[PDB]
DNA sequence: ATATGTATACCCG
DNA sequence: TCGGGTATACATA
C-alpha cells in the first residue's frame, strides 16, 4: 500500500511550488533522495557551489510531469 | 488554518527524510521556496551512497533541522 | 481503490 | 485540548 504524506503547509512555503505546476509528487520523493543520501545530522554549514548529475532509470514509473520536466 | 500537502508515495525516498527525523514540513516547503524561486534548474548530488562511513572534506550546502548536506 | 488529493479522525511528539 | 502527520473516508479525474 502506498504511504501519503502531508506537510501541512498554508505558511512555509509549499504553495509556490505547485503553485507553478509541481505540488511534491516527484519533488518530495527527489529533495528526500538528496537529503536521504547526504543524511548527516548537524548544524553550522554555510554553500556555495551546484548541484548538477543524473542515473534516471525505467522500471518503477516516476510520473513526474509538469513543466516540461523529465527524469534525470 | 495550514495547508495539507500531501505526496502519496512510500518509499519514493519520502519515508527516509521522516525516517531520520523530519516528516518533510521544513524540507518540502524549504525546498518547495528554492524550486519555487528558481523553478528552472533543479539541484542534485550524489558522491557515495551514505555506507555508514563518511568524510566531510569541505562546505556544500546546508538543511538545518537534523540531516545537513555533507559531502561524501 | 485507481492514483493523486483533500477532509477529517486518529495518531506521534 | 494539538504542533503537525498519516490513514482512511471521501473528493476528484
Amino acid at each position: 500500500m502506498k504511504q501519503r504524506i502531508t506537510v501541512t503547509v498554508d505558511s512555509d512555503s509549499y504553495q509556490l511550488l505547485k503553485a507553478y505546476d509541481v505540488n511534491i509528487s516527484g519533488l518530495v520523493s527527489t529533495t528526500m533522495q538528496n537529503e536521504a543520501r547526504r543524511l548527516r545530522a548537524e548544524r553550522w554549514k554555510v554553500e556555495n557551489q551546484e548541484g548538477m548529475v543524473e542515473v534516471a532509470r525505467f522500471i518503477e514509473m516516476n510520473g513526474s510531469f509538469a513543466d516540461e520536466n523529465k527524469d534525470w
